[PDB]
């Protein structure tokens, strides 16, 4: 498994900081601090990962969610990242994400941003 | 808040079953059973929701993750749903999702499915 | 082929109107009028479709683009729809879309909306 | 406008080749050759771009479609790229894409890949 490879502090191309602990069972728990958007300080995250990945050089599937409410701000929105962990000297988490805002029904067509983040250990 | 509105059993257009408990703090915990794909029985889910939504008729942002490993099967993949809860007589969770498979680096361009699920209480 | 099935006037769940002509070669040409957003009147569209689909009951893959500039307005943005045509008594075009705005580099993480539209002939 | 900046040969991170001509009106026409997937040689593309972008340093919105049928192969699928052109010494087209396959109704939940391509002139 990749419990030890995933656990730790990761940084994306925006300068955001993802701090995660991987459990033996498949759990991801930690904190996220965004460098951009309607965000300040750390937010709770939770998610899941494949604790028994293929042994054929494939990556390890995982995902997590942040709801953008903490003691400081409430951005009435949530992001989910879906992606894979790729181990080795330049380990990476390669993700795509969906950021949904709470909207009225009239604006719901415009509720959801999509993007991609790559996380490294440096 | 929508802790009471979200907590419970939901069903999507595929006939899948999402069983969730919403915590007062923003946590989502439960199980997912897919009617389709490389899946059997229930899988753990975790996620987050906005526990203090806007009071202007907007929906409530939330998201969750399933890693597709349980005691029966391992599909080496994870889905994340990002969406909003809309309360009332015909409550709904309207989502978009990202399903990432673990892949080799050569196949990583094709790692991620996108789609949309609408969940109802009936 | 589905040249005759695709050609014509389609309407989505938002009340927008998609008017398309399918060419024998795979071309899609027409106009789009959005019921929502920073849009008024008709905009040019172009796209492509599979002119020789599988004969196994599969749908017919297609896509198209609108840039949201016409004589009336310029929303500095473009949407692409990717989807499939499914023929028969209740024909449908089932799509997902990506709406990209021109942004500064600082805001580029938030450039792109994602959603889904279903088009019918009625 | 960016007619002159967009027109030409572009290459993505996969080694695919996008050859486009931008018209004064907003048209994109050209050919695409994928380095990956069920593809060989060149395929027709068409699309649109914002011919009068904001003058505030924002990028220029555009999109295009390929249906994956040519004289050599038919992959019964279409990709749409949605993105923005950013000019200057290291010009780039930054995109996200949706690749839809024709599917049966039973498999339609799994019809659509999502990803991201960055195109450069070198």
């Amino acid at each position: 498994r990749d419990e030890a490879g995933i656990t730790g502090t990761w940084y994306n191309q925006l300068g955001s900081t993802f701090i995660v602990t991987a459990g033996a069972d498949g759990a991801l728990t930690g904190t996220y601090e965004s460098a951009v958007g309607n965000a300040e300080s750390r937010y709770v995250l939770t998610g899941r990962y494949d604790s028994a990945p293929a042994t054929d050089g494939s990556g390890t599937a995982l995902g997590w969610t942040v709801a953008w409410k903490n003691n400081y701000r409430n951005a009435h929105s949530a992001t989910t990242w879906s992606g894979q962990y790729v181990g080795g000297a330049q380990a990476r988490i390669n993700t795509q994400w969906l950021l949904t805002s709470g909207t009225t029904e009239a604006n719901a067509w415009a509720s959801t941003l999509v993007g991609h983040d790559t996380f490294t250990k440096v």
